[PDB]
């Protein structure tokens, strides 16, 4: 499977959108498709990465920064989420933590 990954900056209005491998990280394929993210450890065990969902699905389970009430929440570590549906994630949510 491929999936549609729509990726919107609210701060600076701007929307990205690109295929994803079912087997490959969100992070990764937006890079390779042209699209810079923020990123630190690039393990899943940072917030640097966050993102948040707005639809659709993702496999994180590599994750282990976020507890279950930010995972429940809808916040999502890109470095390490397989999309598993097509998906619709805000960017840049680190702040959003604190
Ligand atoms: S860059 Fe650290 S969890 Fe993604």
């Amino acid at each position: 499977a491929t999936f549609k990954v729509t990726l919107i900056n609210e701060a600076e209005g701007t929307k990205h959108e690109i295929e994803v491998p079912d087997d490959e990280y969100i992070l990764d394929a937006a890079e390779e498709q042209g699209y810079d993210l923020p990123f630190s450890c690039r393990a899943g065990a940072c917030s640097t990465c966050a993102g948040k969902l707005v639809s659709g699905t993702v496999d994180q389970s590599k994750q282990s920064f976020l507890d279950d009430d930010q995972i429940e929440a809808g916040y999502v570590l890109t470095c390490v989420a397989y999309p598993t549906s097509d998906v619709v994630i805000q960017t840049h949510k680190e702040e959003d933590l604190y």
